[PDB]
């Protein structure tokens, strides 16, 4: 989109690393603005020092708030606290260990000020927790891929997943009144003291880590295949973990740079001109995709390595071309998983995957937006994947129980060529054939502004409530305000027919609304889906 | 000296972490009672990292508290221009010291937009202030010169323009240090907010009025004229905005060979040591320019305070010895404002052959100890045309005679090696093989070796009588020196001369160490012979 999309980054588009972290110490969030106010949702809280969302303050009263819910729920394990490779990771991760150990809680950290995936995190916390002992959790600090100049935080319960909306929104209005307290009843003690508590201790989380992949990907299969693979780490917290992969189980995988920079300037420019370390835009992955002819196939990871890239001779593979090709593979690779195994899908995902699931004899559960919706399947092993269209999943290990109750970007690349290898086909040539069979679908996603209004009434939608008998020249199958698989609200409408469907729901971050869009039929029909959903939207919602 | 990896392009593996190292400047504390940890403010102001405790918002905070003070007391009461280089801990330093003046109710002068400044722009900037005759400005420069990427510095410039002599130094060392002791009771300090709020602090540009004054110290009329092909590798210093202004201002042919500011001086070259130092006097540092020195007749290099000066032709990098002479016998014939009585200053381990070409112009001599704060007085009246050290520091008068800056300007020294190609029509490498032919081709070295502190501290109490020797390699002992013969301050060591050569030996401000210069006019051979009489002298007097 923007003029510089694709564009290597330039000096003049990098942040000042050393300003923007004392920024975190020096400035303060202002007391009524609402626009400072810790806002933790189901990815955490985020902001930039340098906007006032993300300094001290808010770190302190977040972890503060964290170590009393974790002490409320009887949590007296270790909390696995990991960093990305974001500026505002480094001084988050102390206002952390100082409150955390403050409150007698310990702390397990990668040793040498090393970085964690977000995968890595959920992964350690299920490993401690199987040995049946006081129960372990979880801090991730990551923005994810969002610019230099952000920060993030988020929480992991025992389960290993993201924190639900019942434990987020306890953390918020805990963190914004110490905030609104000026911040007394933050229990701190200096990062000195906490290292002398012995609540701090530092490990290897790697090792463990890529050792245990041998449990979910066949390792054994990728190596006996001989396939050049091709990765750029994007300057991620997973840079170390794919040196050990490749080292440890012996493959022919090649870093294509292995740059770790705090302004992240050897990246492209994202499609709205901004440094963005997202793994499935074209624009930010055209170092990568510069190469694609020297590798069988090739990844990349965002910086918190849950989400995932496939690169392949052809290009970047589409998200939901890949999912239902991970689907397809898997249920007929992975004899251990029980005939209950089900299949976990967002309703905003591609309706191939419906294809893919009812060809199978599988159950397809369809929830929501948001990961949170599988992890308690994922957990107790009654989901064997769940994935969604922003290109994060995730799945169980050989035997059925899981290895990671977040999304993890690694296993979801090793996958890539577990099926490569496996196969003879990479997963680009495995979709082709899924659309020879099925259809070729065209899948878009829309969006324009909405007044809180406007917004709050697509919310709150009624099935009946719309107008329409009729979408791009079919009859309407399924009128959706709740999701077919949990049968939770889906805070929007979903309306199908046999050749194609359109979901649209109001945004987290702006005052905005989304339309996805799906014809089985192309794109020329897909344009007519698009039309009359916007059409319905603005009819539903004129009110 | 010389290391395996010297000369090599820096490795992920040797950079720093940069938001950590800013972190630690505010979540690590200097310990008390540890010498180590203390405020260690002298000739270049006080240098350390947050990492080692040396240099943390404790420190800055005391030594601010103690300028403010100092400055007050002796009757300051204009602005103090507060100038940072590039390295990671000149960010948070810098906020300190706004905090601090700002609730000491001091006017501060800053570049707009957070930029960077050059030493000598704030010598210069608080010179041109001066001259207009109002209440006095002084300055404050953040910047550990060519230290590693995990160093901070600060250093204070008087009403003068130049660093600060002893007794002013000594005062703010006590202080500061006092302040510490005292856990920074008594430190006044107001948040960055109400700094910026308080009308105390001001923005400005300083790089237009030096890059505009400098047709006032050097000819760029004829350097214009002569259609040079001119490099400069910025190194990713304070500088890089000044070379572009004076390029487009002067309609120069001078090109940047990279424009990278990067807090982990990832760019860099490994200097001799295998470290990464940013000295552009040193060979290793410099390979890069030097892998490019025939696509350039001239080409520069500075420190990222930019006081220090590298000069390179298609032959290499100009010795900084020999560049001094150069420019003395320039600037004398070419300057015809400058009355007789003005002099030359010269460190007393500076070449001999400088001593030969004043002689030859007639001029006056004026040898002081190790240090550039022995220049200030006479560059500030205008009785020294011109100060220089074998360090590859100096700094000289404009046209009319009165000074530009009192500290070094590596500038001034660059532009001026342009002056003198365009002028004579021979690059200043050219000009010294003519020095040679008038006066011998000196061979200069330093040597370094252990101490222990009894040696190190008899080194700097020695007597002229108390080196029976009367002879140094061949030649009669002519003259036996402890005092410097220009200014009569201690050399703090001893220098022997001979009609055809000296050494001086003096501790090491650093190391358990003792350093020996030697330079002879007879040539290498006859120089390690002074070598070798220097170390069996120096053994001698030492018990
Ligand atoms: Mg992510
Ligand atoms: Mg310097």
């Amino acid at each position: 989109i923007h003029n510089r999309a694709g564009q290597p980054a330039q000096q003049s588009d990098l942040i000042n690393v050393a300003q923007l972290t004392a920024q975190y110490y020096v400035l303060k969030p202002e007391a009524g603005n609402a626009e400072h106010a810790v806002k933790f949702g189901t990815s955490g809280h985020r902001g930039s020092a340098g906007r006032h969302s993300f300094n001290e303050p808010h770190i302190l009263a977040i972890a503060q708030a964290i170590a009393e819910e974790r002490a409320k729920n009887g949590i007296t394990g270790p909390c696995y606290v990991g960093k990305d490779t974001h500026a505002l990771s480094e001084p988050a991760f102390i206002s952390v260990l100082e409150v955390l150990a403050a409150n007698g809680v310990d702390v397990i950290v990668q040793e040498n000020n090393g970085f964690t995936p977000t995968p890595a995190v959920s992964n350690a916390i299920l490993v401690h927790n199987k040995k049946g002992g006081p129960l372990a959790d979880g801090i991730v600090i990551t923005p994810s891929h969002n610019p230099p100049e952000d920060g993030g935080i988020k929480y992991n319960p025992p389960n290993g997943g993201p924190a639900d909306t019942n434990v987020t929104k306890v953390v918020e209005d805990r963190a914004n009144a110490l905030l609104a307290g000026g911040l007394q009843g933050v229990k701190r003690i200096s990062l000195d003291a906490a290292m002398a508590s012995g609540h701090v201790k530092a490990v290897d989380l790697v090792q463990p880590f890529v050792e245990g992949l041998a449990d979910i990907v066949d390792m054994a299969a990728i190596q006996k295949a001989g396939l050049t693979l091709g990765v750029d780490p994007l300057g991620g917290s997973g840079i170390e973990y794919w040196k050990r992969i490749a080292e440890h189980y012996k493959l022919n995988l090649t870093l294509v740079n292995d740059q770790v920079d705090q302004t992240f300037r050897f990246m492209h420019l994202d499609k709205d001109g901004a440094i963005r370390m997202d793994c499935s835009s074209e624009c930010a992955m055209a170092g990568l995709l510069a190469l694609r002819d020297k590798f069988d196939l090739a990844f990349a990871n965002d910086p918190d390595y849950d989400r995932h890239g496939i690169v392949t001779p052809a290009g970047l593979m589409n998200p939901n071309h890949y999912l239902a090709v991970a689907i397809n593979y898997l249920f007929q690779h992975r004899p251990l998983w029980g005939k209950d195994v089900a299949v976990g899908k967002t309703l905003v995902s591609s309706a191939m995957i419906d294809r893919v699931v009812n060809d199978l004899g599988r159950k397809l559960v369809e929830v929501p937006v948001g990961f949170k919706w599988f992890v308690d399947g994922l957990f107790d092993g009654s989901f064997g994947f769940g994935g969604e269209e922003s290109a994060g999943a995730s799945f169980l290990r050989f035997d059925g129980t899981p290895w990671s109750t977040d999304k993890d970007g690694i296993i979801m690349c090793l996958l890539a060529a577990e099926i490569t290898a496996v196969t003879g086909k990479n997963p680009q040539e495995h979709y082709n054939e899924l659309a020879a069979r099925f259809g070729a679908p065209s899948y878009n996603r829309l969006q324009a502004s909405a007044t809180s209004a406007q917004k709050a009434a697509l919310s709150k939608l009624s099935p009946e409530m719309v107008s329409a008998s009729t979408l791009a020249g079919d009859p309407i199958t399924a009128r959706l305000t709740a999701a077919p698989g949990n049968g939770a609200s889906i805070g929007g409408l979903k309306v199908m027919t046999d050749n194609g469907w359109f979901a649209a729901r109001p945004s987290g971050t702006e005052d905005a609304y989304k339309i996805y869009c799906e014809s089985f039929l192309g794109e020329e029909h897909r344009k007519q889906i698009e039309k009359e959903a916007v059409e319905i939207v603005s009819e539903v919602l004129k009110n």
